């Protein structure tokens, strides 16, 4: 499906540090660093992606563990674990022990809180979704004219809000 995919791709965007990803309406998934170099997604089962660079065929694989839990593994093995706690709440969860909690406030803001005690927040407008912490990171979500997120800077809270952003717009983001 489009969403198990898009899901693995913001998971991956974390795992390998992108700084842009796009996916096209035919499904093309690509992902780059801020430096230039690219990855691409791909699906070779339900629930099951990987992550391949030209140097390197499979740098990332991640797997539906269950109907609420994605997992995301990289080659040398450090893990990324996405729970969805409730239809509005999921829970990311980095190898390193770090997490963060994303939760819809109202119709157009989600807020999302760190391990440490940073908190983002997103909000929406028709076709597009724009996050900010207070800690000066920001990411940009377009899906009207299949989806692009741009991403100042890596950060767990803000991967978190734009999993629950997808989650939450499920099919709206096919073209």
């Amino acid at each position: 499906s489009l969403l198990f995919l898009r899901l693995a791709a913001l998971l991956a965007s974390y795992a390998l540090g992108a700084s842009k990803l796009v996916i096209k309406r035919d499904g093309t998934v690509t992902l780059t660093t801020k430096d230039g170099e690219k990855y691409t997604v791909s699906q070779l089962a339900p629930g099951v992606a990987v992550v391949t660079s030209e140097k390197e065929p499979v740098v990332a694989t991640a797997r539906q563990l269950a109907p609420d839990e994605l997992l995301l593994t990289t080659k040398d093995g450090r893990k990324l674990r996405l729970r969805r706690l409730a239809p509005d709440e999921l829970l990311l969860t980095s190898s390193d022990g770090q997490k963060a909690r994303a939760r819809v406030l109202d119709p157009d803001t989600l807020e999302a809180t760190s391990s440490d005690g940073q908190k983002a927040r997103a909000r929406l407008s028709p076709g597009k979704a724009e996050i900010e912490s207070e800690d000066g990171a920001k990411a940009t979500l377009r899906y009207d004219p299949k989806t692009e997120v741009e991403l100042d800077e890596s950060r767990l809270e803000i991967t978190a809000l734009l999993l629950l952003i997808a989650l939450r717009l499920g099919s709206l983001e096919s073209s």
